[PDB]
């Protein structure tokens, strides 16, 4: 049968090149006979022999009669949807899990755990599902609202790592971590280090010893928190990084908050999920940024890199490496992912378009995959080709 | 090859959650481009390594113009079919099993074995099949609407017991049990005890010597006929479960019937079919039950329990466990059914929610599933989320 | 891997009873959301583990404007498709094979054989795929309408023979016999006795030394001329089956064609399939029959029986076992077919239903399936439930 | 587990049939309920158990409202899409493999690849895939249009090899070619000979030590340049096929190039792609060629042959073997394809079959393919039977 999972050094490359393109609702038009569901939130977990593309729909889909509450986060239709990696998520297509309005996944090199947030905001839960099964759930500590990544989980020879959070938007929302192994949870860890306000953590491995998330903090910095997490220790240690190419959408200019790297300047309220990857090298790693080309909005998408040094102290701004998507087109939530190749780990980010006609209509994304390919300089950027009355 | 199976210990868990919504007609609107078919009587039965989502179709979909005749129980078009669970019943993800008015399905470790009822009112027919193939029938004995569960059906060891009956639904209505092995029937259990009115059994395994259902009375009582079928020695007993909280409905105040266990009370004409699941531990066993909110109608549900103590003598009340459905939404039929972990059985409870905008129009149910998870409190409820005028 | 195919005896049953009904129609209202087929000459063939719906569709789908030149037979469009049996004919669940507007198939124990046939009227030919693969061609011998079975072939061992013809329908159409092995023809048979007009036959093992086809003779008689082929001189006869209850359409009253067996008598221009089904018991056989209702049109469709005897000197008259389809439903083409249980074969009784709205509309029909099971009679007939006015 | 592919000896056969016809426009109609891909570009590639029909997508459908663009060759929306070979590519069936303008794809026995090509036209990638990893990308050489085979690539004993090019329609486009083994270019081969413009490189194996490819010349001739590369030196040479029968289009009169079979002859300014297939026989070997009917449009096409002999010397006409597409009928472009039997291959030309109403509609093909069977003569032709206006 099935061994466990655990990373490898990634392929070879030296640049990210544009993969895939999934705009379900360039098949939405009235006068179309598809059917694409309501969704945000993607999101793409490749186990061993396949990948698939998650999102949270909102039970609806396009054209339809149900528009009204798809810009909402949290209500009682929202469900964890799948289909495997490169066909359209329609109605048919469509696997549904279990509802939840906030979601994880990946796959241990033998099956599937998904994840699912649900309930009321006051008391939500997170529920936990091994392939078919309700397994366990893990109850809301800070009263206000239990969330999760909306990323990929990561599994490391049996053992699965997700991080999780609770509090205010606007305040103190402190993040534990869950080690879940067939499906049940083995361990709750409590960071340490910087703590008043982690969330939406992209995690990956950055080895076998070590896991590394950025993530959001929605109120006091434009930084984002950096999760460092000792899978031999389980222990957890969180930081700020340094780096004066700020992460966070708002953000001001670069380089503008003054002072040593764990100051946070001023609130810029508000943050958004960005893709981080690992690109581990023998001697060496890589680690991959993308943020909004915007600074006050969620408009294009840039990616960056920076090889070894560390997160937490490295003042120095980030090496750009071109741009996904042009200040023209949406860049919403990124996070990253990996595919199995048979002897190497291939490094991804994907990056939510949002179709944002605001208020009275629909609202659903795109789906941008760019993957490390070869060498040179990024080539292209994605468009949806999206057109918000037909 | 493959192994049978037998029930195990339940997995972990002390209280139910909400695990998930197949809404069908979410996409039926007439702007829509779906094709949901018109079904009701839903069930689910979980083979090892799968779950599927049964149900009896009117042979048509919504939207459609075959709306007239849905709303009735018995004609010539109703079909059994099905869907790997997690997937909407539309008409081409839906494959159509065999031809019948009434049913009930279950996996034996090794194959489907699939039951439909049709033919004349006053001789309808039990149907088998094994997998792919008509192995067997069973004829009308009381030429009264010969029918069956509704639920999924008990294997232990590959041998399968089911629950028929026949006789009127205001009088008496005496069900016998049938022992397939391998799609044909090896034996013709005649139960013992009272035996005025049984219909419409859930039965699950209570251990691996004795299955129990709740069933329904349509006429003489307002509790629920409770069976132990003993697997070792063939033989059925049945008597009333003696619970102050009345099970079927309509039913009158709870605690209202007065006198011995065995005293039926008034008639409250008519019933409904209610999930019952047992939770089988090392040193005790719960057993689940869940009723209609209404009293006189299909509004609601909530769902109970009480561990150990006999269904047949206790007259107390169950403690009640939680909402799963709102007075303002529609619960009709009840199932309960059990996810196959590797080393435990994971119990659910199934609710129909019946979208019935009455007499001109199309009749389809949802189905919102509950199922065992952790600890603590249920903690939410389900709304189907339809709007019959789209 | 898999073993070669051969037929045993069959399951224990009495009667045949109503199976399933596939209406894709049911589903092509133009105010629904579906896609069914125009096909006709639908059968099912059974291989181990599955069985196929196999039938020529006129590359056109129910809602639709290429409903002109749907009630004829022979163009270029035309297909043969196939889905697994339970599922509906539509665009996307069918897979087409290759084209044809005649043709056959049968499932080795090993792999599909699919046989086609097209080209000019004058020049047409059969076609072979094994599999994936085309492998082989047989060419037209009498140059006029070079046809095939429209049923299953029938495999024993490795080998599987099919019947073709070639001629005129008023006049002679002598058929001949081709005996595939893995795709490619490893032989030609050419019967003996009666030859004048055989069309059409279905097919079916008689035991394993012999397949036994009732097919249609479209001039001289309104009988069946009956096939017998052995398999292990690969030697075939035919002569008209004596039965006074006559199985082609249109017939005369029964009993009333005076003389001995080998008598047409009168002409009665024109036949129609009619399916045939053997019942291989250990000390006997049973052979299954089935006829229009109608004696002049295509309307309702009722079975017979009679075990054993002779099918070629018996005069007597069929028993009659009940109808499948009322003479206010349709009943045109039949076949008969094979489920494989695992210790013995379930024989089966298809019924073409066409809906035929005429000369100007679209053209289709549905398949009602009747297979042996239990005892006691028949019990129910199938109906469309199509309006073609939706 | 799985083993490389190498060619073998075709199966036996002496000319092509009609094999099959994937129109999906023909469930096109705004009245129908389908989705088929405005899609052009598309090939067959078979593996051992099975053949995929790719195509790219202008990632729309029809019906719909996304027409505007679709005539147009590159953009940022095009896709590579697969449907196995059968299967309507409908927007639920395909499955979208990566992003490109320009495609070539083949299965080396153990798995698929994909190659895909993007970017600026200043400077365009060659993208490969194997399996579902990004495993390598090749940049532009001559900066003017990087694009690939557009038909299927060679996989012998591990290694694949595929055709690429870069420059001027009008001028040079000097092709190399690719040796890729498990999703990696493991060598870059630059062919010899008269190198001015080849490009669209129908390729195939003319045995286990060459490979051979008709190809595009867009500018300085009516003529083929004929490749054959030496799988066991790596090396290339290319030179114009000598037969009088002219296979590019635009063409003038067969015959009319006076001069040594090295010589162009006029410009003839244009190209398209031809399929191109052998019949690798024990003693001898069959290449198959089609062009359009007509000699300036792409109306129409014929199939021919000419056992034997040099492909780059022979001034000699081919045999004509049929028509396959009539004048009346689009014939644009053709490739050729190979599918695997147990112990033969078995050749087949695919036949792209263009709707063109044009510039301001909708702009998808058909595909009609023909493969070798039996003997005699090619006895029917394809049309798509499809009208633009519905
Ligand atoms: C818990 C929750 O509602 N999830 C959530 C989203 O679904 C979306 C966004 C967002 O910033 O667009 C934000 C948040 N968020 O609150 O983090
Ligand atoms: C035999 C039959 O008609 N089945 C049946 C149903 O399908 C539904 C109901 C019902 O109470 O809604 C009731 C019954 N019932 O009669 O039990
Ligand atoms: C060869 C051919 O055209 N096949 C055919 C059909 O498809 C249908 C019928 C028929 O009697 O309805 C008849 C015939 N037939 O001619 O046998
Ligand atoms: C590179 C590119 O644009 N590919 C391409 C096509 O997609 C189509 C045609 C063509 O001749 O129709 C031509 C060409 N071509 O330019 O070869
Ligand atoms: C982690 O462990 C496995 C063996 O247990 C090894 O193959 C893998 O490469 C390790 N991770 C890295 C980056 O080396
Ligand atoms: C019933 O039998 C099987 C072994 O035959 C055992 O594993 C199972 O646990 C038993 N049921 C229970 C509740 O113990
Ligand atoms: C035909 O042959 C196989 C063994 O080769 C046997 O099992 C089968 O039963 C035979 N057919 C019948 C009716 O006995
Ligand atoms: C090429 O090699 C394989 C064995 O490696 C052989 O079977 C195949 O036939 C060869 N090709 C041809 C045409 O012989
Ligand atoms: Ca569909
Ligand atoms: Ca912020
Ligand atoms: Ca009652
Ligand atoms: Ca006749
Ligand atoms: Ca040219």
């Amino acid at each position: 049968e099935p061994e466990w999972t655990y990373p490898r050094l990634s392929c070879q490359g030296s640049t990210f090149q544009k993969a895939l393109l999934i705009s379900p609702h360039r098949f939405g038009e009235i006068k179309g006979n598809s059917a694409p569901l309501i969704i945000r939130e993607p999101f793409v977990a490749c186990g061993p022999k396949e990948c698939r593309h998650f999102a949270l729909t909102h039970y609806a889909a396009q054209p339809g009669g149900y528009y009204n509450g798809t810009r909402k986060d949290r209500n009682k239709l929202r469900h964890l949807v799948s289909v495997k990696l490169g066909k359209i998520p329609t109605v048919e297509n469509s696997i549904f899990h279990m509802a939840a309005w906030s979601g994880s996944a990946c796959h241990d090199g033998r099956e599937w755990t998904y994840i699912g947030v649900d309930g009321p905001d006051n008391d939500a839960l997170v529920k936990i599902k091994y392939g078919e099964a309700y397994t366990d759930t893990y109850h809301s500590y800070a009263h206000n609202i239990l969330r999760t990544q909306e990323s990929a989980c990561n599994c490391i020879g049996g053992d699965c790592y997700l991080m999780i959070t609770d509090g205010s938007a606007s305040g103190i929302s402190k993040c534990r971590f869950l080690k879940i192994r067939e499906g049940r949870i083995i361990k709750e860890i409590l960071p340490t280090g910087r703590v008043e306000h982690t969330e939406e953590c992209t995690c990956g491995f950055a080895s076998n010893k070590t896991i590394e998330c950025a993530c959001r903090d929605n109120s006091y910095t434009a930084k984002r928190p950096f999760v460092k997490l000792n899978v031999e220790t389980d222990t957890a240690e969180i930081r700020l990084m340094c780096t004066k190419t700020y992460l966070d959408t708002p953000r001001p200019d670069d380089g503008s908050i003054a002072g040593p790297c764990e100051s946070n300047g001023d609130k810029w309220l508000g943050g958004i999920k960005g893709g981080f990857v690992h690109q581990r090298m023998a001697s060496k790693i890589g680690r991959w940024y993308s943020r909004t080309m915007s600074k006050t909005n969620r408009m294009g998408m840039e990616l960056y890199v920076r090889y070894d040094g560390d997160p937490w102290t490295d003042s120095d701004a980030l090496t750009l490496s071109g741009v996904m998507v042009s200040i023209e087109e949406p860049g919403w939530y990124s996070f990253g992912f990996e595919i199995k190749d048979k002897k190497c780990d291939v490094p991804c980010i994907g990056i939510e378009m949002v179709h944002d006609g605001g208020k009275d209509t629909w609202h659903s994304a795109a789906t941008a995959i760019y993957c490390l390919m070869g060498s040179g300089q990024l080539l292209w950027d994605t468009v949806t080709g999206v057109d918000m009355a037909l």
